[PDB]
């Protein structure tokens, strides 16, 4: 036996999306862990939520800096640096309202000797 079509199609290909549903959330190896002294970095999901105001800050046992990059490709680009091994207390806003999800834990280490 054997089975399979294409599937059906339609011209003046168009879809439009409803705000009824509109979420951002938040993943990478930047927003699960880290290496003190290392580059890491992560990507936000949004499409066509509104253009209002993304905002972005993490604390812990020591002040990080945050270069958070704009695209208009699908996702944002945030990158950062640690200074200190810990417990990050990522916080990230959306409108004046915080993302389903946060504040954020990774589990950040050292690794300086070289084993």
């Amino acid at each position: 036996g054997s089975s399979g079509s294409s599937g059906p199609e339609s011209p003046l290909q168009f879809y439009v999306n409803y705000p009824n549903s509109g979420s951002v959330s938040a993943y990478g190896p930047g927003l699960v862990y880290g290496v003190a002294n290392k580059t890491a970095t992560f990507t936000i999901v949004t499409e066509d939520a509104g253009e209002g105001g993304l905002d972005l800050a993490i604390e812990g046992p020591s002040k990080a800096e945050i270069s958070c990059i704009d695209n208009k490709d699908g996702t944002c680009t945030v990158t950062y640096l640690p200074t200190l091994p810990g417990d990050y207390s990522i916080l990230v806003k959306y409108n004046d309202k915080h993302i389903p999800g946060s504040p954020f834990t990774a589990k950040i280490t050292d690794d300086s000797r070289r084993c």
